[PDB]
């Protein structure tokens, strides 16, 4: 299924995922496609911060959903 990942810069990235995919795996996909290291990634859906070990299905994330990507940089 297709999902949308909305960043803080007004860029939306499209991903192809399965509800059985883990959050850790989604983050890897994002890294693969945009180059953002997973450790800097903070995914938000329905007011919840998504946990690495959970799957998309745990959160009831359906096709064409939009996740919010917030960056957490290490150092400033």
């Amino acid at each position: 299924m297709q999902i949308f990942v909305k960043t803080l810069t007004g860029k939306t990235i499209t991903l192809e995922v399965e509800p059985s995919d883990t959050i850790e795996n989604v983050k890897a996909k994002i890294q693969d496609k945009e180059g953002i290291p997973p450790d800097q990634q903070r995914l938000i859906f329905a007011g919840k911060q998504l946990e690495d070990g959970r799957t998309l299905s745990d959160y009831n994330i359906q096709k064409e959903s939009t996740l919010h990507l917030v960056l957490r940089l290490r150092g400033g």
